[PDB]
């Protein structure tokens, strides 16, 4: 009489790539 | 009587790109 | 009469890439 | 009547990437 | 003659929610 | 001769509500 | 000779609400 | 011949919420 | 001939919230 | 010809909240 | 009338990375 | 009747990368 139960989970709410919020540049 | 279970998730709402607010530029 | 349970997570909410907030830059 | 069960979890919330506030630069 | 510049930035990639991998449950 | 420029960016990439990967439940 | 300029940005990319992915329950 | 310049930057990154990676529970 | 420049930055990566790894609990 | 500069920052990377592993219990 | 239970948890909340809250430059 | 229990955690919280302040330079 044999059972097995397997749960698993990965990469929740992470940021791998980038967030930036202001760029601003030139003469005035 | 064998009985197995798998239940399995990955990348839930992640950032694997780029979130920018922002750019201003130019001679003024 | 066997029985096994496994449960795993990885990677929940890490910031693996970049998060800046303002860049600005030139002559004035 | 043999019984196992294993429970893990890594990386949560760390900052493997980098996190900076304010770049500023240029002639005035 | 006078002159101004203001720059601003708030918020940047916090979490001021939640973020949650696994959850299971239950007789077995 | 007045001159004046402002610039703002808010909210950017932040999670205010919740991320959750997984929920399994009941009898066996 | 009056000049101004304004620039502005709010709510890049965030979750205000939820982001879950997977549900499961019941007898076996 | 006045002139001023402001930069200012809050709130970059940080976890003003929770990040939980598993919870498991229940009778065996 | 007047000069001025302001710079600021606050709240960079910090925990003022909780992050928790594993939860188990339950008669087994 | 006056002339002034100010840099500040606060807050960068502390744990005003808690950062906790592991929790386990109940009876077996 | 075997039983065994394995609980893990590693990297919860630390920074390997970097966190850097202002940099300017430049001539004035 | 064997019986067997482990519990194990690891890295929680530290700083195995660098926390930097503010940095600045330049002529004036």
């Amino acid at each position: 009489h044999h059972q097995k139960l397997v749960f698993f989970a990965e990469d929740v709410g992470s940021n791998k790539g980038a967030i930036i919020g202001l760029m601003v540049g030139g003469v005035v």
